[PDB]
């Protein structure tokens, strides 16, 4: 059987919610994303891989007196996007890059509900800032960045031990997005990755030097 869905205070305002999938050609894959608080209302950085644990993880918080305000997705696969449908149907606003949901579409997925397009967008004002570093992990890739908490969830473009799959991947691109990404938020306090452990800044080195390393590789 799979690990429950944990949700762990990572930050005054900051959960990490954390689900789990068997992945075929992968095995077990842990999904951290995830839950920021602002006065009495809720965001999700990213949606658990499923329906169910959307539900469940909305439910945790519905249950603390909060109100989903919206979710917000930072790629296209399906374990940061896995519950838009379920949100959608519960008219709880959903958002991605424009490029995610053209990915979306073509992957046969729901879309989410808003779309962005450029490098910056402000979910909330002062309080959650969407990125577009670049394609690396796939063409959309965005991260989330917390300026009150100096936390960036990097998703799944933070990759300090190997990159995984690159079926999706611009490995051209990634050690510029990287290095982008690396100038960027270098003093970020709280590096958060999808499919590894919470760091600090060094995990953005860390992507970079295996962007670099990926590449050389190719060639
Ligand atoms: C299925 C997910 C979607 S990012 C995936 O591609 N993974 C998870 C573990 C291996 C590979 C990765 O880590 O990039
Ligand atoms: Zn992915
Ligand atoms: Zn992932």
């Amino acid at each position: 059987s799979l690990p429950d869905l944990k949700i762990e205070k990572l930050d005054e305002g900051v959960y990490v919610h954390t689900s789990f999938e068997e992945v075929n050609g992968w095995g077990v894959v842990p999904k951290h994303g995830l839950v920021v608080l602002v006065n009495a209302e809720a965001y999700l950085i990213d949606t658990p891989f499923t329906a169910k644990d959307t539900e469940k993880l909305v439910t945790w918080f519905v249950e603390r007196g909060y109100k989903i305000k919206g979710s917000i997705s930072s790629h296209f696969h399906s374990d940061s996007t896995g519950g838009i449908e379920w949100l959608n149907s519960r008219s709880i606003p959903t958002y991605a890059s424009e490029l995610t949901n053209e990915l979306l579409k073509k992957d046969g997925k729901v879309q989410a509900t808003n779309s962005f397009s450029g490098v910056n967008y402000w979910l909330v004002k002062n309080k959650i800032e969407v990125f577009y570093p670049g394609p690396g992990h796939t063409p959309d890739n965005v991260v989330v960045w917390l300026p009150e908490r100096k936390i960036l969830f990097g998703g799944c473009f933070i990759k300090p031990y190997g990159l995984g799959n690159l079926g999706d991947a611009n490995i051209e691109a990634w050690p510029k997005s990287a290095k982008l990404l690396k100038s960027k938020y270098g003093k970020a306090k709280l590096v958060v990755p999808s499919h590894s452990e919470v760091g600090d800044a060094s995990l953005l080195k860390l992507t970079l030097e295996q962007a670099v390393k990926g590449l050389n590789e190719s060639k």
